[PDB]
């Protein structure tokens, strides 16, 4: 149940792709900024190389940090599928599934329309750490 998901996944060839990083030494995204535009496949690929041995994900909300709470404390409760949101949480765009130090994943989605949002970790903790960054969406 470890699996990538998210409102917008799409089986569609991307227009774009675009990688992501973890910190070698932090609980943070190497990038805590992104940019795509809007109504685009995209394929984020998200490498997980660190130092800590520690787990993380990339998670894409429809919205700002209130959204982003809820969506972190539904995946808070998914010990099971190791914190990913379960499938079907509300306001949650897109995430790739919960990597392994030294594990790579990807998530192929449609942008959003024009707008920012914020990318976290639902790794417990790591939203609370600062593991988080703002996509903005153009025209
Ligand atoms: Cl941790
Ligand atoms: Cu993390």
């Amino acid at each position: 149940a470890n699996a990538p998901g998210g409102s917008n996944v799409v089986n569609e060839t991307p227009a774009q792709t675009v990688e992501v990083r973890a910190a070698p030494d932090a609980l943070a995204f190497a990038q805590t900024s992104l940019s795509l535009p809007a109504n685009t496949v995209v394929r984020l690929d998200f490498v997980n190389q660190n130092n800590l041995g520690v787990q993380h994900n990339w998670v894409l909300v429809n919205g700002g940090d209130d959204v982003a709470a809820a969506v972190n404390t539904a995946a808070q409760n998914n010990a099971d599928a190791l914190f990913v949101p379960p499938p079907d949480t509300p306001n949650a765009l897109a995430w790739t599934a919960m990597l392994n130090a030294g594990e790579s994943g990807s998530v192929t989605f449609r942008t959003p329309a024009p707008g920012t949002y914020l990318y976290i970790c639902t790794f417990p903790g790591h939203y609370l750490a600062g593991m988080k960054g703002t996509l903005t969406v153009t025209p």
